[PDB]
C-alpha cells in the first residue's frame, strides 16, 4: 500500500509561516509562470549562460524562468530549500525547482541545482565547478538571496539582521494575519551591531565574494552582466528599507554595484546593477506585520488601475526593458528600476489616505486582504487551478542534477 507513502496535503499555518507545501501546487504555479513568459513572447540578445543565486522561490525563480523560457538560457540554481520525505512536505522552493527541471528538460534546457548555503565558500566552490564541467562561463549572475542569517564564511559568526529604524524608536502600523486585527507596535532603535549585523546579512559583501570567487576561478565571460535584486518602497515603509538597519544594508549595496561594475566593465563592456522590484507577497511577508497591511492596500490601489502584478510579471519586464533592452529605468544612483508603478505618485497617496482610515472593521470594505490571503497560500501550492486537493500525492519528489552541498 502506497497510501502509506502517499498523503493528503493541507496548509499548516504556525505563527504566520506556512509550514506544508503542495507539489503540484507548486508546479502549477511554475507552469503559470512559464506560460506567462511564452506568451509574452521571448526577449532577444538576452544571456544564454545564467547562475541564479536564490533561484527557488519569489524574484529569483522568477528571473530563472524568464531567464530560461524568455530568453533560451541555459541556467544553473543555487537555493536552500528542504527536500519532502514520507509524511513531512518539502518546501515550496524545493517543489518549484523540481517543476523547472521537468519543464527545462521538456525544451531542451540545461538545468542544474545546487542546495546548500550561498553565503558559504563551499557551495562556491560547487558552483564554480559545475560551470567549468557544464557550461565553461556565464554570462549572467542574478542575486536574489533573502534570509534572516548568515554565517560569515572566514570567521565562522553567525549575523542575524533586524528590522529596525535608527535614531528613534518608531511606532508602525500592522495586520495580524493570525488574529486579523490591525495592530500597532512600537519598535525600538537597533544598537550599532544590529546595524553591522543587519549590512553583513543584506548587503553586499557576499555578492561581492561571488564575483571575487568566480573571477579567480575565470568563469564570468566577456560582456558578463550582474544584478542584485531589492525593495525600496516609499514613505509608509522608509523607516525600516530607507533610514532603518535594512537602509544600512541597502546603502551598501550602492556601493558594491559600482566596483562590481567597474570590473566587469573592463572585461568587454560588461555590467552591474542594483535592480529595485516592487512589493510581493513572500514566504516571510506575514511576520513583519507591517507588509499584510501595506501589501493588502497597495493590491487594492493597483487592481483599480489595472497595474497590479506579481513576481514574473516583474522580472520578464527587468529583462525586456532593462537588462536586454533599450528603454531602462536608470535612477540617479544608476539603479534600474521596476518598481515604478508602484511608486506613482497617485498610487501612494491613496495608499497612504486608506492606511491612516482601516480598522479592524473596515478591512476588507477598504483593503483587498483577501487577495493577500490569496496570493500566499498560493506561494505553498495552494489554492491553484486544477489542482485536486483531495488527491493522495508522496511528498518525496527527486530532483535530476540537483547537487546536495
Ligand atoms: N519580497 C519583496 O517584496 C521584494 C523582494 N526583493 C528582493 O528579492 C530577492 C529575493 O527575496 P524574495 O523573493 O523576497 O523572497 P524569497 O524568500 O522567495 O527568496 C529567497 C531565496 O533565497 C534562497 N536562500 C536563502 N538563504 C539561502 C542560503 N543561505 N543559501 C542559499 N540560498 C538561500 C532561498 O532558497 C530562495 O531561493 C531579495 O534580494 C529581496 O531583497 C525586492 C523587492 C521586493
Amino acid at each position: 500500500g502506497s497510501h502509506m507513502l502517499e498523503m493528503i496535503i493541507k496548509p499548516r499555518v504556525r505563527g504566520f509561516i506556512c509550514v506544508t507545501a503542495h507539489p503540484t501546487g507548486c508546479e502549477a504555479n511554475v507552469k503559470k509562470q512559464i506560460d506567462y513568459v511564452t506568451t509574452e513572447g521571448p526577449i532577444a540578445n538576452g544571456p544564454k549562460r545564467v547562475l541564479v543565486i536564490g533561484a527557488s522561490t519569489g524574484y529569483g525563480l522568477a528571473a530563472r524562468i524568464t531567464a530560461a523560457f524568455g530568453c533560451g538560457a541555459d541556467t544553473l540554481g543555487v537555493f536552500f530549500e528542504r527536500p519532502g520525505e514520507e509524511g513531512k512536505p518539502g518546501t515550496s522552493g524545493w517543489y518549484n525547482s523540481a517543476a523547472f527541471h521537468k519543464f527545462a528538460a521538456q525544451k531542451g534546457l540545461y538545468a542544474k541545482s545546487i542546495n546548500g548555503d550561498a553565503f558559504s565558500d563551499e557551495i562556491k566552490q560547487l558552483t564554480i565547478d559545475a560551470i567549468k564541467q557544464d557550461l565553461g562561463q556565464v554570462d549572467q549572475v542574478i542575486y536574489s538571496l533573502a534570509s534572516p542569517r548568515r554565517t560569515h564564511p572566514k570567521t565562522g559568526e553567525v549575523f542575524n539582521s533586524a528590522l529596525k529604524p535608527i535614531g528613534n524608536a518608531v511606532n508602525l502600523r500592522g495586520l495580524d494575519t493570525d488574529k486579523e486585527v490591525i495592530k500597532e507596535s512600537v519598535l525600538q532603535p537597533a544598537t550599532q551591531s544590529e546595524i553591522d549585523s543587519t549590512v553583513a546579512v543584506m548587503g553586499g559583501e557576499d555578492w561581492q565574494m561571488w564575483i571575487d570567487a568566480l573571477l579567480d576561478a575565470g568563469v564570468l565571460a566577456e560582456g558578463a552582466q550582474t544584478t542584485a535584486f531589492t525593495y525600496l518602497g516609499e514613505k509608509i515603509t522608509h523607516d525600516i528599507y530607507w533610514n532603518g538597519s535594512i537602509g544600512a544594508a541597502k546603502k551598501d549595496l550602492d556601493q558594491k554595484v559600482l566596483a562590481i561594475r567597474e570590473s566587469l566593465a573592463a572585461h568587454g563592456g560588461g555590467d552591474a546593477r542594483v535592480s529595485v522590484l516592487k512589493a510581493v507577497v513572500a514566504q516571510a511577508s506575514s511576520a513583519i506585520p507591517m507588509m499584510p497591511l501595506y501589501l493588502s492596500l497597495l493590491f487594492k490601489v493597483m487592481k483599480e488601475k489595472g497595474t497590479h502584478e506579481g513576481c514574473i510579471e516583474q522580472v520578464y519586464s527587468l529583462y525586456k526593458d532593462s537588462l536586454c533592452g533599450d528603454s531602462p529605468h536608470m535612477d540617479q544612483e544608476g539603479r534600474l528600476r521596476a518598481d515604478y508603478k508602484e511608486l506613482d505618485p497617485e498610487v501612494q497617496n491613496q495608499v497612504q489616505q486608506l492606511w491612516d482610515q482601516v480598522t479592524n472593521d473596515n478591512i476588507y470594505q477598504l483593503t483587498d486582504f483577501v487577495g493577500y490571503k490569496s496570493e500566499f497560500l498560493n506561494l505553498f501550492g495552494f489554492g491553484i487551478d486544477g489542482v485536486d486537493y483531495d488527491a493522495d500525492v508522496n511528498p518525496d519528489v527527486k530532483i535530476p542534477n540537483l547537487i546536495q552541498g
